[PDB]
DNA sequence: CCAGCGGCAGC
DNA sequence: GCTGCGCGCTGG
């Protein structure tokens, strides 16, 4: 009975990365004011560099904005990256609205897919709005 | 070819 | 309430 968020027509890139709450929250990150077709591709190649939470807060957060040049805001999510990573491992914490570079739509995507709460979450994101309408729609039928 | 636009911190 | 941050996609 583990919380398996399902599989959506939309095919969110929170879906594959529920697992990693850490991950799902750095691809929240690389969506900010970012349209998903540049960010995603770019995200593979951060993760491939940057696998977990533990290497990513020791990063040089100048690497890190070489990396996201083509996505922009790269300097300034460069810094919230290692920020972030480091809170997310050293600070407890319930929700990541706690946690630095997590505002209102990271916290709902965690809340839905990392956790079993989306009945409580009232999205403004229109991807997740997309996602959570079908849930409602849909949850009685998905059990 | 070109202007609009796709979260969060912090003041 | 507001501003700084930034690239490329997209519609025409
Ligand atoms: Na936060």
């Amino acid at each position: 009975k583990k919380w398996t968020p399902p599989r959506s027509p939309f095919n969110l890139v929170q879906e594959t990365l529920f697992h990693d709450p850490w991950k799902l929250l750095i691809a929240t990150i690389f969506l900010n004011r970012t349209s998903g077709k540049m960010a995603i591709p770019v995200l593979w190649k951060f993760l491939e560099k940057y696998p977990s939470a533990e290497v990513a807060r020791t990063a040089d957060w100048r690497d890190v904005s070489e990396l996201l040049k083509p996505l922009g805001l790269y300097d300034l999510r460069a810094k919230t990256i290692v920020k972030f990573s480091d809170e997310y491992l050293t600070k407890q914490w319930k929700y990541p609205i706690e946690l630095h570079g997590i505002g209102k739509y990271g916290n709902d995507s965690y809340r839905i897919f990392c956790v079993n709460e989306w009945k409580q979450v009232h999205p403004e994101d229109h991807k997740l709005n997309k996602y959570h309408d079908w849930l409602w729609e849909n949850h009685e039928k998905l059990s």
